[PDB]
């Protein structure tokens, strides 16, 4: 036995999904990308529906635009860290425009989500400090909590009353953090934000919500969940991605608080790595800055996701939420099999989409998840639609 | 007081460093950037001598155009994991440059370096196994360490006999890996890997060594001081960035071993984020392969770190390596007031070099951190020893 032996089972349990027939979902290679919503894996056209990209900015002409300039006026690189070589024009433009955005005096950029997460958790909240999550939240934030010092605390998936009762046990003198997410990246419900923030401070926390599965589409500025519940103003500290509706990599935390810009001088995931490529900061500044009044696109994804929501449960598929109350739309199947025919017909017939098996879901839980683009036509939507009806009637689902 | 209180520390060591009248050597922008050796900063030309871009790769012409070629077929970003919807053509093709450029069959690409070490470290040693590693490995080594399970053996820096007596207690069934760096960081000095991997085959240890600070120029294949150190076939992964010679962003770890690829099943930090742009993988892949055979390069790097290494020490400073080892030259100063002033002189006389110093640096050590490129002219390098002589006189250094 050695260091990989621990691996055994996770090898063994690949090969007994491979033995049922099914293209390996953890391997999918998309051979081109024609568009947002087009992609050529397998040799075959392929209508994507499990991306994040759910303002299609990756195709966008001032994006792209933006991004050969970078490289050609900068380079492909910055070989340095933040704090010493590596903050070109295109860092400090895409601060401002996150700014901008949020309408924040502090804004740092990371160079991911998940770096951005895993740092300002551990970084914030010390010994003797607490941070209280949900129960399911994203893995990311369970790894800064890892990472940090600090007492965990977590409460019940979804309840305001455990949020409420397991924050009042705590001594009231030490900081506290509450992370909150906008959206629930599994089902694609929304988090009760609102009343969970009221319980936050009613406690004297300080609140973190990660509004990664909502940015440019809820709120009047499209800035998340928080603006949508009416929270401006009161909210911490805001984490974000800029590999989801931005449309490239990198992380960031915004904030109007007089010391955050001190994080900088402290956050370890901030200081001890390479700054992002001037390509992809000027791409995200573009990205960022079209987000801000990209109403036809807003509207588009919303009339997209309301529509795929809604004809899938007329069909009968059991859904992860009544309403249309996001840009995700799971699809709840029976056992681990089923899931995976229904994967493989829609991706046979040309349709692309996430699967979602234990244990990156609980225990009983197998889903499709839809994930909507502004760019996404009606007549694309009907042809998805069409093809769930097949598969789910080839399959037995429905 | 609240989260952020605990930063009033930080925020006062920064306005007595500002009251000194310095730049802020944690907020220097580049404003613009003309080559791999030029930049403007603050309005003024001036010769880079700061940077990790010791191949000079990205600016190199076919690098760039893969860039672009890669905006414009593929998009500015994935959207997704490289579990699911993430892995484009690109990336299959920066994971098959590494495999070439290493001579392995294995090779994970992360978004990051940081990420690539937090997650192989976490990721390969458990509960009940060890983690040993040098005292001041890097921080990213230290975050991989402090995320997982692992009981953490840190051993006298620079030391094969501590090495030793540190492996020799533990105990004997549980798997272990070593953890070292082929180019200490901080002084540009190399470890002594030969004698140290044969201390760690001897207690029957995986050995995991980061080449990043050697890619390119170290062994006859620029694999890095392992391969420079006749250890060909005896290291078991090689950790790695995209950030130094090749000029981008990302991370790696490559291996022979047979059961490598099933990290990618279990690595949280390769899971759960999203992967680079096509324009990121596309540059790198181009620049990795030109790297391989990049002699010109080489030659002129090795060159010019000998002629600023012997020029540097020939003026009386007092260095961090008695001879060139590497492509990093440390100027020690004697306390941190000439540090900073010897920084700002050099700055305002049209040259960038990194400072160090405390918490950066151990207490007691001040330095100037130069790093060499390929496409430094002799021309150039001439000018920086005139610089440092000017500098130096004027401050009292020499
Ligand atoms: C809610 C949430 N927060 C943070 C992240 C991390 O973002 P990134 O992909 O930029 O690392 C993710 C990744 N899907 C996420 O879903
Ligand atoms: C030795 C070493 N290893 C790993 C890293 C992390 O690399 P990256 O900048 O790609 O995150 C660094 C960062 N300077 C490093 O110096
Ligand atoms: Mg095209
Ligand atoms: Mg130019």
């Amino acid at each position: 036995r050695d260091l990989l032996s621990k691996f055994d089972g996770l090898i063994a349990e690949r090969q007994k999904l491979l033995d049922s027939g099914v293209t390996d979902p953890f391997a999918i290679v998309m051979e081109q990308v024609k568009s947002p919503t087009e992609a050529v894996i397998r040799g075959k056209d392929t209508i994507l529906l499990g991306t994040y990209n759910y303002m299609g900015m990756t195709f966008d002409p001032d994006v792209i635009a933006a991004g050969k300039e970078a490289l050609e006026k900068f380079g492909s690189g910055t070989n340095g860290s933040r704090m010493l070589n590596g903050t070109f024009h295109d860092h400090m433009e895409v601060e401002q425009a996150l700014r901008d955005f949020y309408g924040t005096t502090g804004a740092i950029v990371f160079s991911t989500g998940y770096m951005a997460n895993l740092g300002i958790i551990s970084t914030l909240a010390g010994k003797g400090e607490y941070v209280i999550l949900d129960a399911d939240s994203h893995a990311s934030i369970y790894d800064g909590c890892q990472q940090g010092n600090a007492e965990i605390v977590r409460f019940r998936h979804n309840s305001v009353e455990d949020l409420d009762k397991r924050l009042g046990r705590l001594p009231k003198e030490p900081a506290k953090l509450v992370v909150l997410e906008g959206v629930y990246s599994m089902l694609g419900d929304i988090a009760p934000l609102k009343e969970m923030v009221a319980v936050a401070k009613k406690h004297g926390a300080m609140v973190l919500v990660d509004e990664a599965h909502s940015m440019g589409f809820f709120g009047p500025n499209g800035r998340g969940v928080y603006e949508a519940q009416g929270l401006e103003g009161q909210i911490d500290f805001v984490v974000g991605t800029f590999s989801k509706s931005v449309g490239t990599v990198g992380g960031f935390v915004v904030s109007n608080h007089p010391k955050f810009e001190a994080v900088r001088l402290a956050c370890r995931p901030y200081i001890f790595t390479a700054s992002l490529p001037p390509s992809v900061v000027a791409t995200a500044t573009t990205s960022i800055r079209k987000l801000m009044t990209a109403h036809e696109k807003r509207e588009r994804l919303w009339s997209n996701a309301r529509a795929l929501h809604g004809g899938l449960k007329a069909m009968g598929f059991r859904l992860g939420t009544e309403t249309c109350d996001s840009a995700i739309v799971a699809v709840m199947l029976e056992d681990q099999e089923q899931a995976a025919m229904m994967w493989q017909a829609l991706l046979d017939g040309g349709l692309y989409v996430n699967m979602a098996r234990p244990p990156a879901t609980p225990a009983g839980t197998f889903l499709l998840r839809c994930s909507i683009c502004a760019e996404h036509t009606p007549a694309q939507i009907q042809t998805v639609l069409g093809m769930f009806q097949a598969a789910g009637r080839a399959v037995g689902v429905i």
